Formats: C-alpha cells, structure tokens, sequence
C-alpha cells in the first residue's frame, strides 16, 4: 500500500465534522491498497438553483479525498497542500450520492498527482479531475 | 457592457436561497461594465479540517460567479453549462471573508472563458482560476 | 474502435511534414483500438539550454497525439480544437527519445478528453497531461 | 522589482542558441519591474498541419518566459522547475508572431506561481497560461 499513516475511515470521518466536509456530509467509504474513495449527497446544500448537482461540489469532493489521501502519504508533522486543481464536468446529477475514485499519478517526496473520478449512483462519470500537491513540514 | 440579460444583485443572491450559494452564504455584491463580483465566509462551512479556507470552497466561489457572469452574457432559451475548471491557490485564508472578482477572458458564440481571482480581506490574492463554459440551447 | 476515420500511421506522419509536428520529428508508431502513441526526440530542437527536455516540448507532443486522436474520433467535415491543456513535469529526460501514450477519459459529440502519458526510453513518467477539446463543424 | 538576478536581454536571448528557443526564433524583447516579454513567429515550426498556430508552440512561449522568470527571482545557486502548466486556447494565430506577457501571481521561498498571456499582432488574446514552479537548490 501507498498509506503511510495508518488511520481508519471512521477516524478520517471523525475528522471532516465541524468544517465544510462534515457540513457536505461527503464520507470516506473505502481504502484499498492505493485507492480512496468517498461519497457525497446531491441535496440542497450541494445543488444549484435548478436541482442539478453543483459542479463546484464535485470539485470540492475531489479536492477532499485528493488531499486526505496525499496526507495519509506523508508522515508525522509533514502536511499536505492543494496546489494546482482542474477538473472536467462530463456529466449532470440530481439525486442519490456520488462516489468519487480517488488513485495516484505520481507520488513523490515534496508532490504528489492524484486523479479523482466521480460517478453517479448509476455508475456514470459525471467528473474527473486532477490534484497536484505539495508535502511541506511548517 | 458585455451583459445580455439585466438583473438586480437581490435577484441573483434570491435565486441560491435552498441551495448551494444561499447555505454557504455566497452574495453576490457587485456588477460592473464586464465585471461581477460575490463574496463567501471562511469558516466552518468553508474551512478543511486544519482551520484554513477548503481550496473547493474557492472552487465553489468561482464557478458560482463564473457560471452565472457566462448566463448574463446569453439570451433567450440560451443557457450556460461549466465545462472545465483549473485553479492555482496560492494563499489560505482563516477567517472573515474572501471576495471573488470575475471578469471574461473569452464571449463566443459557443463558448466562454472566464477569470477569476478570489482576494482575501487585506487584498492578497488566494486563489487564481478559469472557468470554461459551453453555450447550449434546449 | 473508437475510431470514425481510417488513417493509416504513415498518412498521419506524412501531414505532420511542413509545420510543428515534422520539425520537432514527432512521429506517430501506434494506433490501438482506443489508443495513440507517438515518440520525439530528446534533441537540439527540443532541448532547453542545457541539455534537458524543454517542458514545451512534452506539451507539444501531448497536444499532439490527443488533437489526432480526438480528430480520428470525428467525421467528415468536422474539426477538434483544443480548449484547455494542463500538464504536471514529473521528471525530465536527457536523450533518446520519449513516448506519449495518449487515451480517451470522455468522448461526447461536442467535447472530448484525453490524458496523455510521456515516458522516457527507460519507461519512467516524464510528463503527464489531460486534454480539452471542442468537436466543430465550421 | 521582483527580480533577484541581474541579466541582459541580450544574454537571454543567446542562451536560446543552439536549443528549442533559439530554433523557434523565440525573443525577449521587454523586461519590466515585473514582467517578463518574448515573441514568437506563426509560421512552419510553430503551425499544426491545417495551418493555424501550434497550441502546444503557445505553451513552449509561456514555460520558457515563465521559467527564466522564475529563475530571476531566485540568487546564488538555486535553480526553478516546472511543476505544472494549464493553459486555455481562446483565439488561434494564423501569421505575423505572438507575444507572451509573463507576470507573478505568486513568489515564495519554495513555490512560484506565474501567469502568461499570449496576444497576436492586433493585441487579441490567445492564450492564457498559468506555469507553477518548485525552486530547488542542487
């Protein structure tokens, strides 16, 4: 596994309430060996005016999980930071949650690349997107 | 003046009351010549798990504005759909409220580009992104 | 077969003659049945002042190999062009030449995205990059 | 003035020599208190076979002003590298040369964030181009 942190999604759950990702209720459902996904509701505080999925939300969801599993790559004091972040919306969602697959481009000592692709409860693609970060200890 | 369709500042922030916008309490403050611009909190609803401001909630600022400057400049049955979106953050924010500025890289007939930068409250730049739109009829 | 054109690799290099792609002898080895590949040199014309690929180089080959590719997806008339290229420079190379594997992570009747890979001789990730593009008629 | 290092025009542009930039007649024409200006021709080596401007020549223009840039506002023996690079492709150049306006978005003591807009001879936006940079010392 690419973890260096060994920490369990209750715990990565744990961690969300209190600020935007807890607020969202986006919540880690798997790890695997170099995978993290979560998932996230498309309800009214998630929606555009016209009940259609926020796209912001979808970015946001990939940003979340990009970002825990770069930290979960790193150790002790080290943190991770959200560089640079681009995602493609293909595809609209109204209901049900989203499932956002998160998986490694690039893992290194000071960045990291993560693709992130999210899907509707019909296992559609509705975004991909991309996360490069940058591990520092302050 | 690059709008095609007029609208009140109270409409605007009217229209995200139940959804997205109106819970992260995103108002839309000012509407120039080729200019719109919206502010957001930093906090609890915008903030990741170590204090600072989520870089999906500058995302979510910036397609918010974005995505409704690219409306304004339609008509008729004419709508407006993101279709990319990259940003850079280059500063975090902890607290008060940051303000997005938006301003047209591109107005096609098919496609938008939009800018748009997010200050924090002294002025600093937090975060640099473009929102690509598709213009689309049905 | 994603494919809607029937171009063989010697046509597609023989377009290539008299504008970027020739002079920078990037030149097309595989078409898959949801694939392209092209190498280019690590060389004079595309090396910076010191002996490493220019990171605009890997871009050109990327841009490259997903604007074909996403042509050999069209039909007749119809044209791609590219809306928005990002890419992440994982590690350089210093000779021989690199390889760019390029697929398909959406394919619409009006948009298209392709991730375009760039290895050096050694199989080691130099460059990796994600392309937008617009399916028009004009 | 953001610069660090003190360089010449004329130096920069004999760098080029002998290497991509130089091949391409790419030219430094204008350093100010925080930018950086070089053109570049439309012509066979900068064109894609239907003969419209190389997107990817749009790209080379903005990492190579974006990385001596970066370079200049670095001292003694620390050198910059290209991390990522994200452009939007709104207008294509037919002839005449393209002129890239490289200006800072952010300049810290580890990350460089730099944006780059491309003009055509009528002062038209082509492109527009973030470059985000890692200074190392090695």
């Amino acid at each position: 596994m690419i973890w260096k942190r060994k920490i369990t999604l209750e715990a990565l759950n744990a961690m969300g309430e209190g600020n935007m990702v807890g607020f969202l209720d986006i919540r880690f459902e798997h790890i695997g060996d170099d995978t993290l996904e979560a998932t996230m509701p498309v309800d009214s505080r998630t929606k555009q005016p016209f009940g259609l999925l926020h796209g912001g939300a979808s970015v946001v969801l990939a940003e979340s999980i990009g970002s825990v599993a770069g930290y979960l790559c790193t150790e002790g004091e080290q943190k991770v930071v959200g560089l640079e972040i681009n995602a493609n919306h293909v595809r609209s969602a109204r209901e049900g949650r989203v499932r956002g697959v998160c998986k490694p481009l690039h893992l290194g000592s000071r960045h990291q690349v993560w693709q992130i692709e999210i899907f509707d409860e019909k296992g559609r693609l509705c975004c991909s997107s991309r996360l490069t970060t940058a591990i520092l200890l302050e």
